[PDB]
């Protein structure tokens, strides 16, 4: 089980920090991902993080302004998002695959304004 949180209403150029709590003890050995779904669009990969945190990857549209990180002792995944724009508006999910299978209920980021 996974539970995203931290979403909200923000102004263009603002920022938010998303959190994702994982209930299974397997979190420490899992690749984890942030994916998002904007209005009327499909799921889109945002970023990826290796089990130990040593390898990360980012969609080109968020490179340099988003940071994925994880705390395995707290079984929590994080996403720090900066310089948010209206096109960043979406439901954000954490997932165990880049395609978004095994996601929580998501948390909505709304940017307008």
């Amino acid at each position: 089980q996974l539970q995203e949180s931290g979403g909200g209403l923000v102004q263009p150029g603002g920022s938010l920090r998303l959190s994702c709590a994982a209930s299974q003890f397997t979190f420490s050995s899992d690749w984890m991902y942030w994916v998002r779904q904007a209005p009327g669009k499909g799921l889109e990969w945002v970023s990826s993080i290796s089990p130990g945190g040593a390898a990360t990857a980012y969609a080109a549209s968020v490179k340099g302004r988003f940071t994925i990180s994880r705390d395995n002792a707290k079984n929590t995944l994080y996403l720090q998002m900066n310089s948010l724009k209206s096109e960043d508006t979406a439901v954000y999910y954490c997932s165990k695959t880049r395609a978004g299978t095994g996601r929580g209920q998501g948390t909505q980021v709304t940017v307008s304004s």
